């Protein structure tokens, strides 16, 4: 009846605009297609997918008295995903996204909505994690400030630091304070090196360095090798990228509290990266749990 | 009352300022403030004219879009008379790439048209009763506005923007203006399409826009093209966004006062390098007094 997972953060929304190629080479306009605000970020699609899946999510976030904050609400109640806007001065969180035809993705992320005096009261993280067996930490603010307090609760947690330096000090009280980390391999200089640095704090029990259709590289507490995963060929065009992600932490998490072997929920993540890939910015779409059991 | 009748080009651009244009493939940057406004064409345009002390009326397709929210607003806060149509379309938009140098890579919206959509004769005929002047944005559904303004007392402008000069679609506007503005940027050549708008439009003169170099005239009855040089503007520059808008205010508001040729120019050289200097976060038109000297 209660929350099973808490999603903290990652409340946005994504302005995108498909365009011939990327790069795209300089010209004074080009006429696209349609262009259409919508929510789904990182948070937004964490708990959608999770939520399709079948588990009992809660999406606590800071949100914008915005035209933006008014697109996520609406992509909540659209969904059926309980929700918590909590109030800031900063905005609703922002992106605006160049998609290539090959599905790839340029995003440009506004920096300037954060207030630092936001912050995730104590107890409404206490009130969704009573009966809670895991809380997902989006590497948003405040979100670097709830660590001291999941550490001494009786649950997993997992976070996504995506397009990670490897050296920005910031994520770090996210990666070394989760139980499940995952991050985008395309921004790291070393990334073994960056797997081994995560579980050398003796908190991880896993590292998940994703790589598009290539798949990704995962590696494990107490091995020595990465190992790989091999990516899904999806049953429809690539078309958006976007929360692929996103949909890859669903898929594994749903693995991870079933009792999945690692494995299997490296399997369930890339059926449901794979689908999210297949997903126009002009629907909202997360793969369902009968099709994600699907393949073998 | 107005002066002007501003039709078409209310819209909507969402600015992302870039490290560079054309901006190398990451997955990400991090960007200052993204905030959607209103203020396309024909927007800045009204603005313009009713900053310099023109009594405007601008008429458009709107959607009940939020969009269309930015753009009421914005008439509203800047006391633009407007009035809205309904379009099942929906609003224009798009999404702007600027770079440090003001430079802009515009990303526009071409689904936001609907066929059916006409610009009521009554209120064209209503608005033009008193007006001196009609402003013609090329957005849909200006195309079919001309039959009527062909019958009326009154000079008529229009904004070619980007154009190839190949494109048919844009011939009825340009074809149809007693003025012709356009940018110069997809021009293969300049000169031969100024000229082809004198000869098979009737067109009494065209200014083909050039940015930071100025641009060029043609006057009808004359056989060559002439040059007008940039003005630096006075502050430093952050969006050439509207700049092309902020020229054809700064040259109707002269043209309008029976200005020279050469005065009419100059004071849109001046216009447009003010408008380089106005942020996405903010709304600006040159005033009357910063213009004048
Ligand atoms: C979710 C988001 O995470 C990442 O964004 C982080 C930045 O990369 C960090 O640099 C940091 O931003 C700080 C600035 O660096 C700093 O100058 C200051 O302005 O404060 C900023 C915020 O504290 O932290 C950012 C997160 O808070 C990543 O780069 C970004 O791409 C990620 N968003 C993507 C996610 C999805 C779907 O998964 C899409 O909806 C978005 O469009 C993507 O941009
Ligand atoms: C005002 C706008 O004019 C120009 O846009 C025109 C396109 O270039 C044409 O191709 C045509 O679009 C049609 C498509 O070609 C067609 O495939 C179908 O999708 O229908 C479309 C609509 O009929 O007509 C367009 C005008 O509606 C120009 O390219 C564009 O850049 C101009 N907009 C700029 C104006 C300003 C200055 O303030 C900015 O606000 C905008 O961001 C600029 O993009
Ligand atoms: N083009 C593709 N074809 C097939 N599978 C893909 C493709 N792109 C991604 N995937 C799968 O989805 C996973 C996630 O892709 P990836 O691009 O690495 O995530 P991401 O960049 O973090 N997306 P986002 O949630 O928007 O930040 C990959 O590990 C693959 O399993
Ligand atoms: N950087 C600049 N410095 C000085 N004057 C400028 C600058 N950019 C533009 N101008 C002036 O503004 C005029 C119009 O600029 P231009 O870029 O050609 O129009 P545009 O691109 O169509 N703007 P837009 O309304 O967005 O379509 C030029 O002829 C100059 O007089
Ligand atoms: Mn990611
Ligand atoms: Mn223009
Ligand atoms: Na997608
Ligand atoms: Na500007």
């Amino acid at each position: 009846e209660h929350t099973d997972v808490l999603v903290l953060g990652g409340a946005g929304v994504d302005t995108i605009a498909y365009v011939p190629e990327l790069p795209l080479p300089f010209q004074d306009s080009y006429v696209v297609a349609a262009i259409e605000p919508r929510a789904g970020q990182t948070g937004d699609n964490v708990a959608l997918g999770l939520h399709t899946l079948g588990l009992r999510t809660m999406h606590v976030d800071v949100l914008g008295d915005d035209p933006e904050g008014d697109l996520v609400r609406a992509f909540h109640t659209r969904h059926g995903l309980p929700f918590a806007a909590l109030p800031t001065a900063a905005g609703t969180k922002r992106a605006v996204n160049l998609v290539g035809p090959d599905g790839r993705r340029l995003s440009l992320w506004d920096g300037s909505r954060e207030a630092e005096e936001d912050r995730y009261p104590a107890a409404l993280i206490a009130a969704h994690t009573a009966h809670a067996r895991h809380v997902h930490v989006c590497i948003t603010p405040p979100g670097q400030h709830v660590f001291g307090q999941l550490n001494d609760l009786p649950v997993t947690v997992s976070t996504d630091l995506h397009n990670w330096d490897g050296a920005y000090e910031g994520f770090e009280v996210y990666a070394f304070n989760a139980d499940l980390v995952f991050l985008s391999a395309t921004a790291l200089t070393d990334v073994a090196a960056t797997m081994r640095r995560v579980i050398d704090r003796g908190r991880a029990r896993l590292v998940v360095a994703t790589d598009g259709a290539h798949g990704g590289s995962v590696l494990v507490r107490g091995e020595t090798e990465v190992r790989r995963y091999a990516a899904v060929a999806p049953e429809a065009p690539v078309v958006d990228s976007n929360g692929a992600g996103d949909a890859f932490v669903s898929g594994f998490l749903f693995g991870h509290l079933a009792g999945e072997p690692l494995e299997t929920c490296l399997r369930y993540g890339a059926i449901a990266g794979a689908y999210a890939c297949t997903i126009p910015a002009t629907r909202a779409g997360a793969i369902d749990r009968a099709a994600l059991l699907r393949p073998a």
